[PDB]
């Protein structure tokens, strides 16, 4: 599979000078000069991964892994943006739809190292851990290390005190955790990521014995 099949075509761009998730940045001629993210409130990053629409998904995946960046801008011969390809696109439009990955377990790809947090941890400390995690979410465990929940940035909005403060993360965590196992296929993991709109599934054994984490980013390694 090629980039052209999985990318989102004709991305909205922003031409400099100037005052979704991010917008490709171009000059007067329309050539790509960087990308700007909404979170990053020059603020434009120049060293962004780029590919052509006829390149393989493998090439785009390699670049994402190389720059530890979640998207690549697709340009034409003129170096002008004609599409955008994100990790999300690869998961939802490719891994979750292709028949090729129904026969590939995630055992060789999931992370054995995972940042977690005890459910009794005050929110601020839990947020510090989230900030220092390579995952968008922190699996939550009880006092004995058993998996009991999971939490991410969006869960902060579950705190009624935002209507305008350092309680246990247990108060905003998601209790029903969608999990994976080492033998689960890339196909099924992607199906779950797409279905629940989540970027990671804790990897377990037994009923709640945490042994790893499979992130959408980890699935890119399958393409290599
Ligand atoms: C639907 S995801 C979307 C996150 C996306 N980055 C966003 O900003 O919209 C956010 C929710 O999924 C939950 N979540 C994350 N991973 C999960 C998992 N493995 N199992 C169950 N729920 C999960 C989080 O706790 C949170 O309530």
């Amino acid at each position: 599979m090629r980039v052209k099949t999985i990318m989102t075509q004709n991305p909205v761009t922003i031409t400099l000078p100037a005052t979704v998730r991010s917008f490709p940045v171009v000059n007067k001629e329309g050539k790509l000069v960087g990308i700007i993210s909404v979170k990053r409130i020059m603020l434009v990053k120049r060293d962004v991964p780029v590919v052509k629409e006829n390149d393989t998904l493998k090439k785009a995946a390699k670049l994402m892994l190389e720059y530890d960046y979640r998207r690549v801008v697709v340009v034409d011969s003129k170096g002008k943006p004609v599409g955008i390809l994100t990790v999300g696109d690869i998961i939802r439009r490719y891994f979750a739809k292709s028949e090729k990955y129904k026969g590939v377990e995630i055992e060789p790809y999931y992370q054995r190292y995972v940042s977690i947090v005890w459910e009794g941890t005050p929110l601020k400390a839990a947020l510090k851990a989230l900030l220092l995690s390579n995952s968008m979410a922190l699996p939550v465990v009880d006092s004995e290390g058993n998996l009991v929940g999971i939490v991410d940035e969006t869960d902060l909005l579950r705190d009624s005190e935002i209507v305008r403060p350092n309680k246990p993360v247990a108060e905003i965590m998601t209790r029903d955790v969608i999990v994976a196992t080492p033998h689960m296929t890339v196909h099924e993991v992607a199906l779950k990521m797409a279905k629940y709109s989540i970027e990671q599934l804790p990897v377990i054994r037994g009923e709640g014995d945490l042994i790893g984490l499979i992130r959408d980013f980890d699935l890119l390694k399958v393409l290599v």
